[PDB]
Parts: C-alpha cells; sequence; structure tokens
C-alpha cells in the first residue's frame, strides 16, 4: 500500500471518529445528565423510608462497593473451573472483559502467555470454521446457482438472491434467535438482545455480564468475521470509485 | 483429498482449543480464586456490620441497594454525592475515545451506549468503523514492514560478509522484532513493570483494558503514533505465531 493511501484512510478515520463523538455526544449526555437525577431522588429515597441510615454513612457504603469492584469482586464465583473457563474464551476470542480480571502477579503473567498464544490458535479454528461453513454455504448456493441459470434469470438478480439467503441465515440465529432467549432469561427488548449480540460478535465485547452455546459463539464470529470482510470489500469499490 | 484434510485439521484444533480452555480455566482458577475468596469474606464482614450499626435496614434491602449502586458504577457514574464530581463519559473529548475503542475492538469496559438511538447508531457504526479501521491498521503494517525490511537487510548483508549461518541471522532477526517490541511498548510508555506490560499486551491484542478502576477512567500526536504501531506491530506477533501453530498442526498431521 502506498503512503498516499495510508495518508487519506488516515484522514477518513480521523473524520470517521469526529461524526462518532458528535452523535454519541448527542445521543447519550442528555440521558446521562437526566440519570444522575434518578441516582440522587433514588438516594434521597433510600434514606427518607430508612431514617436509622444518614447521607455520610451511605456514601461510606458506596466507597466499600468501588473498592469492591476495584479489587475485582462484584458484590456467585468469578474464578471458579466454570466462569474461569468463559474467562479463558474472553481472552483468546479477544473480546475482553469489565473490571473481571486476573488481580494477582502470576494470574497477570499467565494471562500474557495464554493471550500471546492463544489468540493466534483460536484464529486458527476460527480460520477453519469459516471455511467449513464456506464450503457448506458454497454447495447450497450452487444448487441455486445452477436452477436460476437453466430458467434463464440474470447475474445480477442470481448474486441479490444470494446476499438475501445470507442475510437470512444472521437474522435467524444471531437477530431473532437471541431476541428470543434474552426476552426469556433477561426481560431485555429486541434492540439490547441484537446490541449486546453485535457488540459480542465483533470482539468489541460487553464487559461484564453448554455445546450449542460454544457452537453458536464459534458459528457467530465466523459470520461477522464474512460480514466484516464484505463490508471491507464494499469500501474497497467506495475507494476505487 | 484435501476436504478430507480440511476437516481432519479443523476437527483436531477444536480438541487443542477445548484442551487450552480447561488448562487456562484451571491455571486462572488456582491463581484467582484464592484472592476472590479474601475479598468475598471482607466484603460479608463489612455487609453484615452495616445490618447490625442500621437495624432499620434488612438483608434484602441491601442486597437490593448493592444491586442499584453497582449499575451506576458499571454505567460510568459513582453516586457520590449529587454525582457532581463525577466527570461525563459523554462529552465530545470521551466519545471521541468511545468511538476509537468500538472500531479498533478493544472496548471500554463497561461503558456502553444506553439510549436506543446510541445503541443502533453503535451497531452501524461498529459494521461499518471496524472494516475501516482495519484498512489504515493493514496500511500502517504495510509501511513499518518496509521501514523494518530495509534495515533487516542491512543487518543480514552485513552478517552475511562476516561468514555466518542463515539460522543465525534469522535468529538474530527474531531478537531485533522483540528487541523492537520491549523499546517502543515496554520502556517507552505507581503502577509496576509487570502492570506496564500487562496493560500494553491486553490493549493492543484488542482484548482491552476493561475499566482499571471503577467507574471509567480519566483523560495527542505520539499518542496515536504508539497506539496505530502498537496495533500494527501486535498483529504482526500474532500473525507469526499463527503460522507458527500451521506448522506444528501439519507436522503431526502429515507426519
Ligand atoms: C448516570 C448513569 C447511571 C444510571 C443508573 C440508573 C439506575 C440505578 C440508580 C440507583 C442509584 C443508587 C445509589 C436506575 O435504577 C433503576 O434500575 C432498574 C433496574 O435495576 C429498576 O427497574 C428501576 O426501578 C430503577 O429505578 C440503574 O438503572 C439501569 O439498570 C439497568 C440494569 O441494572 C438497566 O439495563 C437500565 O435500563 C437501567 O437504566
Ligand atoms: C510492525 C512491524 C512489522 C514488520 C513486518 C516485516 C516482514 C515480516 C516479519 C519479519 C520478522 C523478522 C524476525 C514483512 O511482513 C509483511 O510485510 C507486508 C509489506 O510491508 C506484506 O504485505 C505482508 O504480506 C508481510 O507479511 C518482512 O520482513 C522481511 O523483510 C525482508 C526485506 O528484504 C527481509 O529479507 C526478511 O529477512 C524480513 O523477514
Ligand atoms: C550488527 C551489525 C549490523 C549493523 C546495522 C547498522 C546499519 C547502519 C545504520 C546507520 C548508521 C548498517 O551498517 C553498515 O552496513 C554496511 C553494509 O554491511 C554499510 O557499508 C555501512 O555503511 C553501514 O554503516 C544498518
Ligand atoms: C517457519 C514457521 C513460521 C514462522 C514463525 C516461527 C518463528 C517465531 C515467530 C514468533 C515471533 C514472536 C515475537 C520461530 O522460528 C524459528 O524456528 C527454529 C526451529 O528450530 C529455528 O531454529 C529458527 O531459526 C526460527 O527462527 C520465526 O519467525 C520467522
Ligand atoms: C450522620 O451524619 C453526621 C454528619 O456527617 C455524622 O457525624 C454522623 O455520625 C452520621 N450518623 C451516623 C449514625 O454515623
Ligand atoms: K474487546
Ligand atoms: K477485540
Ligand atoms: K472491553
Ligand atoms: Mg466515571
Amino acid at each position: 500500500m502506498k503512503w498516499k493511501t495510508v495518508s487519506t484512510i488516515f484522514l477518513v478515520v480521523v473524520l470517521y471518529l469526529i461524526i462518532g463523538a458528535t452523535v454519541f455526544k448527542a445521543l447519550e449526555q442528555p440521558h446521562e445528565i437526566s440519570q444522575r437525577t434518578t441516582i440522587v431522588i433514588q438516594k434521597q429515597t433510600f434514606i427518607s423510608q430508612h431514617s436509622c441510615v444518614n447521607s455520610t454513612e451511605l456514601d461510606e457504603l458506596i466507597q466499600q462497593i468501588v473498592a469492591a469492584i476495584n479489587a475485582g469482586i462484584i458484590p456467585i464465583s468469578h474464578w471458579d473451573l466454570g466462569s474461569s473457563f468463559f474467562f479463558a474464551g474472553t481472552v483468546i476470542t479477544t473480546i475482553g472483559f469489565g473490571n473481571i480480571s486476573p488481580r494477582t502477579e502470576g494470574g497477570k503473567i499467565f494471562c500474557i502467555i495464554y493471550a500471546l498464544l492463544g489468540i493466534p490458535l483460536f484464529g486458527f479454528l476460527l480460520a477453519g470454521v469459516g471455511d467449513q461453513l464456506g464450503t457448506i454455504f458454497g454447495k447450497g448456493i450452487a444448487k441455486v446457482e445452477d436452477t436460476f441459470i437453466k430458467w434463464n434469470v440474470s447475474q445480477t438478480k442470481i448474486r441479490i438472491i444470494s446476499t438475501i439467503i445470507f442475510i437470512l441465515f444472521g437474522c435467524v440465529l444471531f437477530v431473532a434467535l437471541p431476541a428470543i432467549i434474552f426476552k426469556h432469561i433477561e426481560g431485555w427488548s429486541a434492540l439490547d438482545a441484537i446490541y449486546f449480540v453485535v457488540i459480542t460478535l465483533t470482539t468489541i465485547g460487553f464487559g461484564d455480564y453448554k455445546p450449542v452455546v460454544w457452537f453458536w459463539i464459534l458459528v457467530g464470529l465466523a459470520y461477522f468475521a464474512a460480514v466484516l470482510s464484505m463490508i471491507g470489500d464494499w469500501l474497497r469499490v467506495i475507494s476505487a470509485e
């Protein structure tokens, strides 16, 4: 890649971040202001309903929870075998964590080595998953492409339907399916469920929150890898234009 | 024939990843659970002292109040006292930073959009921004590759005239590549040396620092250069380890 292209893409990225900074402030800062009043009211409500507790003592209890969260414990275990397996999973997938992370010197030393060896290893698995699914999808798309060719239909119409099949696959497993699960377990809206899924499978990560579950995460990460690769290809078309 | 060899590789690497995760779960439990039990007793002792000193509050009420205090802390605003001392996580500067953590896939722990519009925009912004940033990072990688390549060519040409084996030259170049990471991302940036290395590795591999401090952390040319060069350098490190794992896998499968 030429240096002239690198400086142009850098400028587009800086511009895109300014657009992001402007829209996020516009959509999120007024709600945060109103949520400060929600806190103040809920605080004044607690002191009124529990007169034996005063504002200074309530602030002392909040700072203890701050100390606990800073110590790496949310006041159910975080470092049991099962929870440690999911934690090791968020490391090698690069999804990450919020406040629950190693706090010991040895735990930090191991996490550095574990990530450096594990992230390439999981990328190898994910590369193979995407390739296996791509062959399964490619064989299915070939039967549809052969059928539409025999009944004389244009190539532009053939690729248009192939994109609908790809979007529907993502709509079923990563839009509709989690909207049903997260509305039953957590009671979240379709948008709160879809937001959780996009953020997890792009590996941005949600912060702090058996065979079919790990299979869904693997196919999901493979699917969004293909989605972001396709959007990347679309950006190469816009750049050439 | 090649289709059989393609599946045999995915199945074995799946088993190796499952084994790697069982090892990780076992070692993280061994290293972090004793510290967790120790910190939980302190919280339980403090929570029971509160109920004892404040008779008008029960265990059910305190459990409900702590859930709300954690919800606010994780949102980015610690409830102290009128929250006027808590810095907004959604000003132009902070949102610029937030947008960065989205497109780099680093994330920002528990700080995320809390409105419908913010969540809708963040979905579209992520799906479009992550491939866009990937282009900037591949470009930075290509440039740094050309710079380091020309430099290694001069070192190799020097060792060639000094009658040194190809095995020793490749080994020496690996030391230079490793030293390039120690100087720019360990030595160049009260925290200990391990805390500095852990922060760098976790951030630049895009796992993300998470939430170093409760309710988010506080806040240009050299920094942006260090981040871009850093992400590009770690992308190269992980790529090389990936290539090595492909050799090992092929060695076990073909022989
Ligand atoms: C400035 C940003 C922080 C705002 C935090 C607002 C605070 C707590 C304040 C209490 C402070 C105590 C010292 C409002 O408290 C609300 O919490 C709800 C859920 O528990 C309850 O349903 C509701 O009755 C209560 O008023 C938490 O609300 C959030 O809770 C999330 C689930 O954790 C919800 O996904 C989210 O959508 C909701 O907005
Ligand atoms: C952030 C630093 C990244 C550095 C990447 C540099 C790296 C590979 C890693 C070398 C490690 C040595 C222990 C190319 O790496 C990348 O270069 C890109 C173009 O720049 C290519 O597009 C890409 O395909 C390639 O993988 C090329 O280095 C090579 O340069 C040769 C010049 O003659 C040297 O003869 C050779 O000894 C050296 O090995
Ligand atoms: C009530 O508030 C005052 C002022 O901060 C403080 O001195 C007092 O000790 C608090 N009450 C209790 C029971 O701690
Ligand atoms: K992440
Ligand atoms: K990531
Ligand atoms: K994160
Ligand atoms: Mg804050």
